[PDB]
């Protein structure tokens, strides 16, 4: 088969504070497969197609000047239901609104400093797949506890 | 009811990706005393009478050579409620709608590899625990911090 | 707003089955700034002021002589509704209606032995802060992560 | 190969300070395969018997009775050099000789409560296994990860 | 027939760095027992007496100013060897010969940002105790463990 | 000498056996800076001018072969003694050796699978950065906890 993928950042607040090992801890210990990741400070630009959908809201000029202030862990990751369980597990939008267990309602407070990205659909992903790696970035292999994370 | 016991299994996919001891820990910090604990390959038919409430369902014998295809650990765990408790702690039966902070919410994936078993009712798990332990293989002790966990 | 405070106090269950550390870290990693800490075994009279609005209740004496019973970690943390956000992390009152992730969903059985207190509103935490603490013994001082945390 | 084993038990001290799924866990990330596991509260002369070259130190008669005093978690670990890369994950006998990320330098103090038992020969380790266990509670399996592991 | 205690302090890069629960969890989890702990930010004054014997050295000033520059979370910890222990857990002076698995090892690079104080000897553990605690408030309780710790 | 730099590899067993976001935790949390970090499969070629000094030993085809059968986390990671350090953290070349809290000693076993590489020398890291990351992957910028770490 040829299982779902999301894509999953960690934004510069993230990478700053030392969270890098602990989230992806979290995202093998599920049973998802990394693969693909890079470490980059992306572009305004880059970042600006990114969040290409939020470009009228208010916020979205401190939002891109945030996520160009460090660099960034990009990360695709593979598995059933990858982007909707990929979302639960981050929490909500707003860590506010996170519970205790997600990643946000763990580790941060403010909206504006929220640590992760997930795609929001497998459309998203697909797009965002696209935009921050090259096909040739993305590693095809099958993971040895497949048989034990799959029927 | 702070000698109310329930039965918990660590399932084959548990003892494979190495989940044991976490989970382990997860029951002794909440407060409950380990009461019985064994590590066997469970044989089919002993895991059809586990699971003779499904034996009907079309998943059933895919279940049970699933079941039987590496060891379990098995376990009786006592305390206050500790049938709901317990229930709460796994998560839902299905990964996909098991919370961050769970052990499957946590750890797994799909329905058919969800690493873990605990009693549903309190007439399960007496039931259960007959099943799988000899009288003898129940200890009798007091947990240290029993005064410090209870009125 | 940022500058808003909670007290937050380890109960001597708390203490005894070694989780000052746990419990700190929580507040810690989610990006609140510890602003004073002490231990102490609180006094009778301190306990009950503490808890005034419960004297009539039947569990009264049992939850002042338990929270006298040893010594306990008085604290104060900053942050944007903390009051609010720290009473999600410890869970419900009732460790039974606490949501694994939370500290009483993790760590805690029983109600009289939840082995953690906080502020349940801002004007209960000015008083509760007042109460435990000389103004002296609150530390200003700006957390390294601050602008990592906050927009 | 016929891999090496080892005797671990998790002594009745570290059952009470709630150790046993930390202490399984790091047996667990090293690589080794849980071969034997059962919960019981071993009898004076199974204790003599076990320490049977200490019967005339003067220690001997406290060490069997703190042994009896509460139940054991009793282990069979398998792996290459399990036997003596086991008793460095334990530390040295007295914990105050024991370095920072052992078993017993992370945990305790004492020689006389020292949480663990590991064999320390391979002749010792198969002697230990013969007393307690019988052979069919030896279970026969290939961990997933075997491959991973092993050249 | 009082215990042995040592003078514990994290530094001001401890607190900023968010290791206060991870440091004390390490203590508590050794099975030693808190006596003393309170929050402040040390006077320069306080912190050349603490330091007096290095008064001489070439970095004495250096690390008075960084000893200041932040809060310190001082504390009193009980048992068996635990200044010598302490010590050990702490690693050494220089964390680039401190092991993986002590404090510094694990969390710092540079000698003059090494994020805890031990007391050196049984003398200084006494001297460092009287300046820093008043006699009330060194609280005098049992450790739960304390028969499941020591003999 | 805060500017010495390491190349680390996570070689393919440690990504199959889950350990990414562990030993990334564990450089993080030591205060090195992430400067470049890439997921791939190393092409035996790359591979065997990574290993170029050792092609004639009798291990070096299996080496090379292995290194190949799955991806690996390409790293560099900056920082005072970065090198040395580094090797210290991952423990000694053999597993077998390597003492518990080092990343070989916590989680392997056989040389053959040792799950991580770090350069032996200054010399080895700069002729190993050259080789596995393009200039413009070695991301510029300052980590927040630089002054913290750092004198
Ligand atoms: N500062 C700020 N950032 C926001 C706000 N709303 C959304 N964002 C940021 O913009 C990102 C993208 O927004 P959105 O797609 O709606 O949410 P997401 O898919 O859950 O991340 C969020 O993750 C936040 O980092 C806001 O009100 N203020
Ligand atoms: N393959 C498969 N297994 C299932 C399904 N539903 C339940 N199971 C398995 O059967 C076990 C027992 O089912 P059930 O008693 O309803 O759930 P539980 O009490 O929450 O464990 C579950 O824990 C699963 O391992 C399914 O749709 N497919
Ligand atoms: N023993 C006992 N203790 C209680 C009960 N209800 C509340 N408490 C204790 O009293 C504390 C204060 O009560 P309350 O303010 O209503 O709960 P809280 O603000 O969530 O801590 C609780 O945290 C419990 O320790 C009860 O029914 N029985
Ligand atoms: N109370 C007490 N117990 C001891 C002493 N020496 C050894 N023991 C206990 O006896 C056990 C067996 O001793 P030994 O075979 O020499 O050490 P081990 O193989 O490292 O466990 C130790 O693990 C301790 O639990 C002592 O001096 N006093
Ligand atoms: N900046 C700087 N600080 C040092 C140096 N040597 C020691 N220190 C600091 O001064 C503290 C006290 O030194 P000392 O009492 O000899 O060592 P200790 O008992 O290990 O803490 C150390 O823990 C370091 O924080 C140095 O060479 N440079
Ligand atoms: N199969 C096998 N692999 C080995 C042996 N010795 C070394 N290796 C592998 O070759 C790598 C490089 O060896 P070396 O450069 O001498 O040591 P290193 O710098 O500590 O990794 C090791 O890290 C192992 O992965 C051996 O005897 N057998
Ligand atoms: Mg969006
Ligand atoms: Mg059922
Ligand atoms: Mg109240
Ligand atoms: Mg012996
Ligand atoms: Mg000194
Ligand atoms: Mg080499």
């Amino acid at each position: 088969a040829n299982l779902e993928r999301t894509f999953i950042a960690i934004k510069p607040d993230g990478v700053q504070r030392g969270l890098v090992g602990e989230i992806i801890k979290r995202f093998e210990q599920k049973g998802f497969r990394l693969v693909a990741m890079k470490f980059l400070r992306a572009s305004e630009e880059h970042l600006k197609q990114h969040y290409i959908d939020l470009k009228d809201r208010p916020f979205f000029p401190g939002l891109v000047k945030y996520m160009n202030s460090g660099p960034v862990v990009a990360m695709v990751w593979e598995g059933l239901n990858v982007v909707k369980t990929g979302r639960v597990m981050l929490g909500e939008t707003n860590p506010a609104d996170s519970k205790p267990g997600t990643i946000r309602g763990d580790f941060c407070i403010q909206v504006g400093r929220n640590i992760i990205h997930g795609s929001d659909s497998v459309k998203s992903a697909e797009k965002e797949i696209s935009l921050w790696f090259k096909p040739e970035e993305l590693v095809d292999y099958k993971s040895c506890a497949h048989d034990w994370v799959y029927e």
